[PDB]
């Protein structure tokens, strides 16, 4: 119809309602379901869906030994209906790759796939399900996107790029795009120093990026763009409250604008909401490892470099696998207000999990509600011995 | 388009014509069929389905030991298409949770699942395949709902709740929702002492719901509904036909305003149509066991403590599984009046079948004919032995 | 839209195209097809689809173990897109029975299933995908019908049926149907001395059936209706060329209004296109089994009681297995004609085929050419040796 | 809508980026994938697809034993959603036989099959889903066709037939076809010597073809359509890259209206886009057999008899297996250009790899940018060991 435009601001969380989860893994050890990571959610105006990297084999198959690897010519963007598991007959392939971001501006979707050998990535723009636009390596060195649902404004659509070593200064771009086209670019700039996955979201006009320092920190970088002036700033989340992994462990007082030390060349991508007393942040339980998933409450922890938090909810226990989580928003629901969700990544497989010879994974999804409920944990739910 | 009233009276129902049947169980043996349990039927106005609660497992998946259990992080509301299996690459999930009910306003859908711990569980309802709104536990001991489908009148679609003791007395509330959002709640009033797993129906501006005491009853607990005052009543069937299960043997006198005792602290979800004359009651055939399953006309069972059957059908012989059964009324239909239709779940697996490690079910449904029809026994069908 | 009349006749049959074929067999080996029988295409239209009646198991399941028996509560009329088999996934069920008809008037379709015990057989007459009218046994001995589509004028969809009796005189009725609902029926009258399993086609606001005489007919019955009047004559193919199985060898004249003696008690559905000079019989060359298959065109085989072929083309080897026959037309094609095409069902396993506990088909499917085309042999094509 | 005519040009091409790749063989290895062979890509106006010719079996059953032969009753031509792998579930069947074209004309699309014996087969021309035309072997010796897709403009779309001998003269026509009718045919006529399987793609009101000399030719014939006019030329590619196989040594000058010699009675499907300096070859890397794949940039290479590449891309490494070759574009995109765009049909199994006893194939497909991209190779990936 007209494009969306980010009119609401979010809705009060007062605790995260179950969404969606597929229980693939537990699914596909006896039906054909694809292998996959770096899963996401995404909506339509008419229907949300998931949406992961396949890796082109199933799980039950022989070609599942292996997938334990991130890029390779058999990974593609795949989507499937909300809470059914990614099969070989329900899965639309949205292009060929082994990094992505997809979103709809209102009117139809833009999906981004990077594929290549690392020296000589390129990624492809399509738009209405056809190619448009396609930009070549700037730096040579896995040129790489999100992994999450990207975010438009008025037909505007901006897309965080990082090309460059994921172990020190790397080249990030934002990208701004309208019907696949490339409206402009512009370089990093802020006082983020690393920039890897973002998850964001919009509210306001206005578009909030939670990413991936991979290289020196442990709080969580953020770029805000205006997807307007087409315009940014970069800094971190101030609060001691660390939420990348692994990590140290939580001091008294975080950093604003530097990377908090501790851990180096390494991490998951994330998410938050920032959003004043309104603030939830997501973090794995353990400082070692993808394990468990919990949500604090953190008012401020954007500016506030002192914020610890006033409530929380856990959503996988640390007796679990998790992974990746992201941020995504059902902009076209009713109501005054966007209502925040997300989506934990419950890796199984390698290199956790050994004794197979495969690395996959299952989705859970959230969304935030303005009453009190109870909570629970929701794992994977698959035995590992029965695939052995 | 426009909300749906209930308008018509019920059509005269002389016997039962086959309406659908799945086959799940003898199917899934070879294929990919979801394991499932507390099944009903559901119209849209173009198109009626079947709906479930998923397991998270294929039958012959390794996962499927262990689906006795009825409350687990992998169920999910599900919807295929009529007469088919529930497979995983032909159902829809249409939410989260172990329990659940779902009724078509004439414009759209609301669906309801709860989950969670038994001492912390929460509601979301969906309305337009939407989160809209979310009810915390308030007793804290399962919450609960009617496990088949909920019935609209202009918009307002009231859904019966039950959080509480399973034996003892419970907390049952009356919510009435309209496009998901709650427009008022009360507690429930009447004769019955225990409500769960209520199955409904409408016809002339009222709804008309069959329930199950759980706790002391053996003759159904009736709540009748106004949706437009939005209040209700609660009393018994009167008939000494009990139709609870397991149960005592038939009185020759009924009980209108009491559980009639014999059997406490267990039941089975049940249904009837109360029409005057035009009255059916449905039941296993066994007193002891989910067993068989008869349809008997009982003049006025509702207020007639000593009505007895004037007519019958055989649905299942007692040599074969039964298990709930539910009402739903294709309220889209042509014609003058609504047909009277209902379901019978089949549950194959353990308890009962313990050579296998599953529990599961396949569905069979019936609608009424003004004629009178030859009857047959329609059983799951299915070879336990060929699991082993 | 509108209903539609059977305005145009048909077109001059030089020779025989191939239409469609699945190869169900072949694929279900290794993939979940389902068991099936009496199989038979029908178009909607804007899309024409397979139909037939499933046995409620894929091919490779265990339960397909006994499905060489006809009436069974696992039955149901299902259709599935053209030249794809009917596969678990991918078959919409239409109604549950073990006997069917099925039609579009132009607006909607109209389906019929029979369902119950030899003697308390009751057809649900389904229209818009909603059961609307049901009739009961009348001679309480396997209530049945065509087993192909039936064929509708101005909403009018005329359909076959038989009760009674297959090894002696039988009651056949002539419903006359418009919405799904009875509007006339009248007792069979002619010289048809037994009918089952009419196969329809229309032209020329007059419907013809080809059908089976099982009691003792080796050339078959014919029925030709007046949808408009909605009345009806019946007498047999007069010309020498048999076309029943079992049958006696071919004689140099015919019987007009008497079943040509040899062979008692057996049959198999089939068909023909009557049509003066431009008619076409079909027919299995074997005059012992459902062996081979061929079209002959023999000019004024109905009224010619000497009339010999004078064309003619293969459409299945003597050395291949065959089975039921029947003919449908797409009535929404473009053209100034209707294209006579017809089905033939290629029977696999038993009782032919003992070494497989199962019995089942896949279907090949052809319409006629103005142009005199090549002929081939089109096999049901999988290796029972497989199955083994 | 209207009927599409060819107004644009070729977008200028600077590399080709990845469009689709399914991926069929390594995912068959543990699912329901149909054996195919003969693949192509071609667009609707709201969707693009893949094509092929099935066998009719999975990869994995045994009737997969034997798909090395070309022509069978078991094949047919099928689509699927884009990058998907034809599987059993979610192929449509477009029609019957052994060789095939498609294509959209705007309104709608086009499908061609032919089928029978060797010295008797015929092709019939399905328009709108439906069967409209039929033709008869004219040389009785394997009546064939392009193998990808049919170009239309103004309703017009021209397909290129050959008849009669692989190893000698035979007789070829060019069929123009309109909503599936014949308009008009013409004998081949220009310089091309032997005309098989053509690729064919359209821009500025005319057709250009790239085929197959399978008699004397490692240079490829060339026929240019006017779609208009319902005319045609024909010559060779002067250049001396030589784009058949197997076929000699590239020499220092081609041959533009004769067949290059070397290497007789054999080659491969494959294609080319001639635009003056904006001109590209596909073909194997290898001069003896079907393996690698490479795009070359062949300035002026139709009417330059010494005309070497001045860029290239691989497509696929010399150590993997390709095989058949096409063009197709989206003649629905938007922008002011057609952007090029090609599949390669990447064999697996029989002759080559003989330790199994079936031949399929998964598909890869680019299109062009007007970026200087990097580039990758993109095997099908699977081990055949796993299959043994
Ligand atoms: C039914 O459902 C309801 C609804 O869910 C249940 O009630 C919920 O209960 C939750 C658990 O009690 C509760 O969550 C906690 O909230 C605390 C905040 O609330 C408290 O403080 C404020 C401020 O003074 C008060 O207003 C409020 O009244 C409370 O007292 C959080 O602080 C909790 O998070 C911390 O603890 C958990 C352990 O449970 C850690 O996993 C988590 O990471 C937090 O602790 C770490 O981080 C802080 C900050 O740096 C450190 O100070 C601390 O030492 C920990 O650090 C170690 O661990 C981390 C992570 O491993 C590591 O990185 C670091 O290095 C250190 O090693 C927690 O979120 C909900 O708010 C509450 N909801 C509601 C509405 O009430 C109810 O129980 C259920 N009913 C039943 C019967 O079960
Ligand atoms: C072809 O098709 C047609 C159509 O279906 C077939 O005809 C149908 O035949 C049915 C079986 O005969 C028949 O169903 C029965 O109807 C009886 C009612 O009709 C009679 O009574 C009235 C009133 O005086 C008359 O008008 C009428 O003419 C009849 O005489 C019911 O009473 C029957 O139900 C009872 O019996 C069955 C056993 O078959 C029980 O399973 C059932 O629960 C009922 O009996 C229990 O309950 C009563 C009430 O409390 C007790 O009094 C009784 O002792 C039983 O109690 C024990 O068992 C229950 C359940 O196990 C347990 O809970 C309790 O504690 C006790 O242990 C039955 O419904 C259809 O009406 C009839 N339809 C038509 C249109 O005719 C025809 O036969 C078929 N043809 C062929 C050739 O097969
Ligand atoms: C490429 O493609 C084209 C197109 O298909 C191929 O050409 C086709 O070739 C067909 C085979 O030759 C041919 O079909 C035959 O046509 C005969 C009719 O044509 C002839 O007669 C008329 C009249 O005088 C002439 O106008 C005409 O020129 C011909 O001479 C039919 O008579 C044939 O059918 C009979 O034979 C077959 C055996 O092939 C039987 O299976 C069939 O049942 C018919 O014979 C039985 O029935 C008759 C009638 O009662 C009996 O008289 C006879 O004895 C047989 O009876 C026994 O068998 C039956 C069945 O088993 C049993 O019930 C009974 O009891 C007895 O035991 C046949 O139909 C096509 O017309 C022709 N098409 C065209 C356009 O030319 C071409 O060959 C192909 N090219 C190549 C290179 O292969
Ligand atoms: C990141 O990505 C970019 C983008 O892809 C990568 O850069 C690309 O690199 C490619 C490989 O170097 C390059 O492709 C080559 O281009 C050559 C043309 O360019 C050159 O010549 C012109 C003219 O003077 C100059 O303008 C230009 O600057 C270059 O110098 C082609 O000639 C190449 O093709 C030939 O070589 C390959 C071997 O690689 C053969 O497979 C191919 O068939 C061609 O050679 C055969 O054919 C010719 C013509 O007849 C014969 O003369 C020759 O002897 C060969 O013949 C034998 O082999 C064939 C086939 O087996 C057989 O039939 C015959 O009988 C003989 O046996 C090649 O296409 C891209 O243009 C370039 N793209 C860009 C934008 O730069 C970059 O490297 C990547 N980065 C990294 C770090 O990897
Ligand atoms: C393009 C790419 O390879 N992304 C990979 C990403 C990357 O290596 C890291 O961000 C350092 O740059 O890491 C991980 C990971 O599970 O940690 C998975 C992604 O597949
Ligand atoms: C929410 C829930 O657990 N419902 C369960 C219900 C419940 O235990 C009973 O109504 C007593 O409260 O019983 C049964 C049952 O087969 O009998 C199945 C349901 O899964
Ligand atoms: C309703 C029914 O059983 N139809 C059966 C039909 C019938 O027995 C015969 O027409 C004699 O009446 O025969 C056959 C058959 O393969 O020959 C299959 C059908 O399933
Ligand atoms: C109609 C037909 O059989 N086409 C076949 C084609 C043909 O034999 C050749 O063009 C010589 O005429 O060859 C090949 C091939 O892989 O080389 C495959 C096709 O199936
Ligand atoms: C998987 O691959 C490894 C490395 O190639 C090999 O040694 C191992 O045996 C394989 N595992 C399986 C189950 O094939
Ligand atoms: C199912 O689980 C039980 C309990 O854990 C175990 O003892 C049993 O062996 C399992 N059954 C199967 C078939 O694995
Ligand atoms: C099929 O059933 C028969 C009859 O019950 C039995 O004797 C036979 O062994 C079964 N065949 C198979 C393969 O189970
Ligand atoms: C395939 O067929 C050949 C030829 O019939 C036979 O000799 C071979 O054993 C078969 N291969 C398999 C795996 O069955
Ligand atoms: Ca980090
Ligand atoms: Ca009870
Ligand atoms: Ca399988
Ligand atoms: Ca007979
Ligand atoms: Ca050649």
């Amino acid at each position: 119809r007209d494009f969306n435009n980010l009119t609401k601001g979010l809705c009060t969380i007062n605790s995260w309602h179950i969404y969606g989860k597929d229980n693939a893994v537990r699914i596909g050890e006896d039906s054909d379901v694809l292998v996959t990571r770096e899963p996401y959610v995404s909506c339509d105006p008419d229907e949300c869906r998931f949406y992961a990297l396949s890796q082109g084999t199933t799980i039950r198959g022989k070609h599942s030994n292996g997938t334990i690897h991130d890029r390779s010519q058999y990974r593609a963007l795949i989507s499937w209906p909300l809470s059914s598991p990614p099969t070989v007959y329900n899965s639309r392939v949205e292009c060929i790759g082994w990094s992505s971001t997809s979103c709809h501006d209102g009117k139809t979707r833009m999906s981004i796939c990077i594929s290549g050998p690392n020296n000589n990535a390129s990624a492809v723009i399509w738009y209405n399900r056809r190619p448009v636009t396609e930009i070549n390596t700037w730096a040579r060195n896995i040129l790489r996107t999100q992994e999450s649902e990207c975010v438009c404004h008025n037909g505007v659509c901006p897309v965080v790029f990082t090309d460059g070593s994921a172990t020190g200064p790397a080249e990030t771009r934002i990208y701004y795009f309208k019907e696949g086209k490339i409206l402009k670019w512009e370089p990093l700039a802020g006082t983020a120093k690393h920039i890897e996955e973002c998850s964001c979201y919009g509210e306001r006009a206005e578009i909030t990026c939670t990413c991936r320092d991979n290289w020196q920190g442990s709080n969580r970088p953020v770029i805000r763009i205006d997807p307007v002036a087409m315009t940014h700033t970069s800094q971190y989340i101030c609060s001691p409250v660390l939420t990348d992994n692994p990590r140290p462990n939580d001091p008294t007082v975080g950093k604003c604008n530097d990377p908090y030390p501790g851990n180096n060349n390494n991490g998951v991508k994330g998410f938050s909401y920032l959003d004043g007393v309104n603030t939830w942040l997501g973090r794995t339980i353990s400082i070692a490892s993808r394990s468990g998933y919990e949500m604090l409450k953190v008012p401020n922890a954007l500016t506030d470099d002192k914020s610890k938090p006033t409530q929380g909810q856990t959503i996988v226990l640390n007796t679990d696998w998790s992974g990746y989580s992201g941020s995504f928003m059902d902009y076209w629901a009713e109501g005054e207000c966007y209502r925040a969700c997300f989506y934990v990544e419950l890796i199984r497989g390698r290199p956790k999990e050994d004794k197979v010879w495969w690395t996959s994974n299952s989705i859970v999804s959230m969304c935030s509600s303005t009453e009190f409920l109870g909570q629970w944990d929701w794992p994977d739910g698959a035995k590992i011995e029965y695939f052995l």
